[PDB]
């Protein structure tokens, strides 16, 4: 479990395997490792992923072929940074939300202009169906980051990244054609449900 408070970019140092089979991954990240302890999770661009192994520089992670086909760690390279945020078991979230790290589907960054001190980004997901969880002002996590809806379609939805934030996720520096990892809010999924379950008396 996450907030989608993003505490880090770290950098992936080695990347083995294959597509089809899965990734044994590197990452150089000392800023979160002081109390790191192997079965942890970690989110990498939102994606919650287990820690294998690790030092006081490195952890590794172990990324299956699903998570790799729903995501953008299909595509990292030694040398990429990523966003990272440490695991965290609480009821309460006064900043960012309940961010589960299991991602969607990934969205192509289709436009990217600037607003005063803040970029204004849109996107197009690959699985439009997702769309119908997400909603003007509700909440989002782009690469594990929480952000706030500014508009939405029947093909895209948009977030302002302010200046404070800029510096600290790698979104600031994706431009058109990038992909980034998308989880919707959790909850949305869940009233779905309810509605169904409510009509399924009606
Ligand atoms: O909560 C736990 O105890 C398990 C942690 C965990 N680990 C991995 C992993 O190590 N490798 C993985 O490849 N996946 C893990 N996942 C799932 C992963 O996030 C998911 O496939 C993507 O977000 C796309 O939806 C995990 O949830
Ligand atoms: O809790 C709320 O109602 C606000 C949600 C929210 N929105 C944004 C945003 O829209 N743009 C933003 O640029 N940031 C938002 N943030 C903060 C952002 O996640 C954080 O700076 C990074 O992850 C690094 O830690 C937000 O928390
Ligand atoms: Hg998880």
């Amino acid at each position: 479990m996450f907030t989608g408070l993003v505490e880090a970019i770290g950098v992936v140092k080695d990347v083995q395997g294959t597509i089809d089979n899965g990734f044994a991954m590197k990452i150089e990240a000392p800023q979160i490792l002081d109390d790191c302890h192997t079965g942890d999770s970690i989110a990498v661009n939102g994606t919650c992923l287990t820690v294998t192994d690790f030092d006081r520089y490195h952890f590794t992670v172990g990324i299956a072929p699903e998570s790799l086909r729903l995501t953008n760690l299909g595509q990292c390279k030694a040398g990429d940074p990523v966003n990272l945020e440490r695991a965290v078991l609480s009821s309460t979230r006064m900043g960012g939300h309940f961010v589960q790290g299991h991602v969607d589907t990934v969205a192509e960054i289709v436009e990217k202009k600037q607003d005063g001190e803040a970029i204004d980004f849109t996107f197009r997901p690959r699985d439009p169906f997702v769309l119908k969880y997400i909603v003007y002002k509700g909440y989002i996590a782009l690469d594990g980051t929480s952000l706030t809806i500014t508009h939405v379609d029947d093909s895209t939805f948009s977030i302002m990244m302010i200046s404070y934030t800029q510096s600290k996720v790698i979104m600031a520096k994706k431009n058109v054609g990038d992909l980034v990892n998308v989880e919707v809010d959790q909850i949305g999924k869940y009233t779905e449900k309810l509605v169904e379950a409510h009509i399924a008396d009606w």
